[PDB]
């Protein structure tokens, strides 16, 4: 039993049962787990009034949600950290007291009465503990907040902080009741301290339009969200570095590339294929598992839905997959000299944006399907290795109980698309047959190109709803 | 000051300076670092034994340096854990504590008796930080060892323990004696505790033959050592099945392939040099960054050479990367039908394991270069796609202002070097002379490739002695 108001501490060795013991009721409720699942790109305030704007009713608008995200970190002493990313182990941001606060912070937005903590004060330096531990207590007492905490082992004055501590040993109650006294309990039962020791340690010792409006809200609000973590790979410098080195072997290999030539041009469209299919595929593959933990989190308390959290995620990598491709096109057609024309530029221009499309909702529904990261990225490898050894450039001779794989892969159609663009049905040319003519036509290929970018998205949603 | 046989500790908050504070002098020391920097792949038995060959003086016998170092395990308690491997994040193996132990009885095999340990306790579980400091009190007290460790925060049954305890706060010593008297003189400056708690949380508030022999027997046992990790480096399904995947549909894909399309076998030895030049020079761009920390901290102590450790690494990495070169060439071979021949067979294989063998020095230079593994792979990528497109199979006319890419690229030389073995001059064939004769002669091409693969390797050891 705890009275509202009352900070309690849950005390118990690792693996004691500590994790496992922590409609309206839910609403207030606010539940902290051990890791800050947390973009690492947002800054504090942004982060902090993103989460109000996803969870607080949509009653209240969006001025006064900014005033009290911006009450709510001042409450939680984030104001001198406020204007830093959150980061994390990889990308320097704040320290581990102010991320910790930040998590708790967006828990707090929602204004809980009750609040449950899974080790906060676990893995962070002593004066941070402190320091969070006291944040903890003022808004237990100050704020008549019901705050229910687990620490697998608490500092001296962390520990005498907590107005109630409740026992766990090996899954079993041992005491309930407060700090101050405990010892005494034990003192009536007969084990004293042989030594000044820290309390704590004993302890251990002895253990319809509306719904249209929302999901167009949160969608957008999502979108603006991912931004920041698109802006990243958008200005890589390995990404950026190796995309110009691309685009300057291209023109100066293929230096005022002749039309006479046909091989030349054929290889110059075949390995863009090949390179803007295993790029984005690649890229795409890695997002899913990575935010898979956080999208249970935050799915979990019902704040934002599956497809507005995947219209917003393609939605954002849509410019970051596109910037790249468009300079690369722009660079290379600029420097090899391939078929003049303002017309012949935009339309293969958009060939190559749908192809790189397609392969970034391949690398996503692979990465969807499989919950490892490394074995989703072998198997994007694999088939894109497949689907180039199979566009039609390397072997010329299929056979003939196989030919359906060459019509399924996208790199395929992408350098069709490209021939087309390039040379047409072949006229001004007359092996040209089989390698400039082909099998599919133009809209025909546009059109699958389109579906299979479509199918693999529709593919990437069941999986993701699958989970 | 500190005498043998007394457990001294230094304690302070996080930047008071206690990992800075911590020849026959250092011969006789043994300094352990808070970082467990060993191989994740050696059972408990197998590193310890290792390092016992590696560090002990020639005139100790190998039987009796098993018996040492089995000894020296039971010492410290891991008998029961000896018949698993230390593992590390990744790959799940021994626990903290057995980790932690292992880490000591690396320096405990040279029987140090100045044994520093800068923060060994630091971040353990209450009962696994017990028994490590219920080891260190008892060797120190039986064996006489002079033991100055590190803390960041003990708890009250490991405080009680050491015989003298050091206090620093900000850089400067606030406190030198005992433990038990440091109370005492605290109350007697004028600092009594307000609660009951543990001590140790009121310090840390207020603050020319021979040396031939000794080389190829340490190259023996490093490579030896190095055998382990070589044998799951890269044999998870992630690489193996794409491997295999690869040749079964390379092998279907050219099912039969006929000795009158030309162009057909051209592609495929084309693809068989890109797979086969990337792969080996990615994975082997990966092994420097990640075993760089481990060969610096284990090169501080003279145990090994440079050279001699260069020579086990790759040694190790021409007995991994040759199998599955060989399957694949094996599998492909046969499933494609390509020309007749064992002496043709044996030829391509040795040709294409030279090739990988470059590509692989390649990578290994790329990674000592670069200190970044993110950077260095980035580059690998970036040279290995700048050495396919001028290959000769993508671009047939090279333009004379960057045609030496074409005399130093990797994946040019193999391609000649398939296209020479397949079909030889092209008396039987005969765009044929300039794919199928070219400029460069099988001989020198091959010179070339031994020239380099020498060369890769002797870039690397350069950058190496760089740093
Ligand atoms: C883009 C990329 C990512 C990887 O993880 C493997 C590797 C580095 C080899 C690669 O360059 C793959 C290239 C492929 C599949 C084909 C090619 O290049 O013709």
């Amino acid at each position: 039993m705890i009275s509202p108001g009352e900070f309690m501490a849950v005390l118990g060795p690792s693996g004691s049962g500590k994790s496992t013991l922590l409609k309206q009721t839910l609403k207030r409720t606010g539940f902290v787990a051990q890791d800050d699942l947390l973009y690492p790109h947002l800054t504090v305030r942004e982060t902090l009034v993103f989460v109000a704007l996803l969870r607080l009713p949509r009653s209240l608008t969006r001025d006064v949600k900014l005033r009290a995200a911006e009450s709510v970190i001042s409450e939680l002493g984030l104001t001198k950290c406020e204007n830093t990313v959150v980061g994390n182990t990889f990308i320097r941001g704040i320290s581990g007291g102010e991320r910790k606060r930040v998590s708790i912070a967006h828990e707090l937005l929602i204004n809980p009465s009750l609040l449950v903590l899974d080790e906060p004060t676990s893995g962070l330096d002593a004066t941070a503990a402190l320091r969070l531990v006291q944040t903890l207590a003022g808004l237990a007492h100050g704020k008549g907040k019901t705050v229910v905490t687990s620490i697998h082992q608490p500092s001296s004055r962390v520990f005498q902080m907590f107005d109630t501590v409740l026992l766990l040993s090996e899954g079993k109650c041992l005491f309930v009741g407060k700090g101050r006294d405990a010892m005494a309990y034990f003192e009536s039962v007969g084990f004293s301290p042989a030594f000044p020791m820290n309390p704590a340690d004993f302890l251990l010792d002895l253990a319809i339009t509306t719904c249209i409006a929302t999901w167009f809200s949160q969608l957008c609000i999502l979108l603006h969200r991912l931004l920041k973590e698109r802006r990243h790979e958008s200005f890589d410098l390995l990404r950026i570095f190796q995309v110009v080195a691309a685009s300057i072997l291209c023109g100066l290999m293929w230096w005022h590339s002749d039309y006479r030539d046909v091989h030349d041009r054929l290889g110059l469209l075949f390995f863009i294929s090949i390179f803007w299919g295993v790029l984005p595929s690649f890229n795409a593959v890695f997002t899913f598992p990575q935010e898979r933990a956080i999208f249970t989190r935050e799915r979990a308390s019902g704040m934002y839905t599956l497809s507005s959290y995947f219209m917003a995620h393609v939605l954002g990598s849509l410019s970051m997959e596109l910037v790249l491709p468009a300079s690369f096109l722009t660079f290379t057609y600029w420097m090899v000299y391939l078929r003049p024309g303002i017309v012949p530029f935009l339309l293969t221009l958009s060939v190559l944006l749908l192809y790189v499309l397609a392969s970034q909702g391949l690398g996503l529904a692979l990465g969807a399907a499989i919950m490892d990261a490394k074995k989703a990225s072998t198997i994007v490898t694999v088939t894109m290795l497949a689907f180039v050894l199979t566009g039609g450039y390397y072997v010329n001779k299929v056979p003939s109980g196989m030919v359906w794989m060459k019509y399924v892969s996208t790199t395929f159609y992408c350098y069709r698309l490209l021939v087309a663009i390039q040379y047409g049905s072949g006229e001004e040319i007359l092996f040209v047959e089989e390698e400039v003519i082909g099998d599919v036509g133009m809209w025909t290929s546009v059109g699958v190109l389109f579906l299979m970018f479509f199918g693999y998205r529709v593919l990437a949603y069941l999986a993701l709803r699958r989970i």
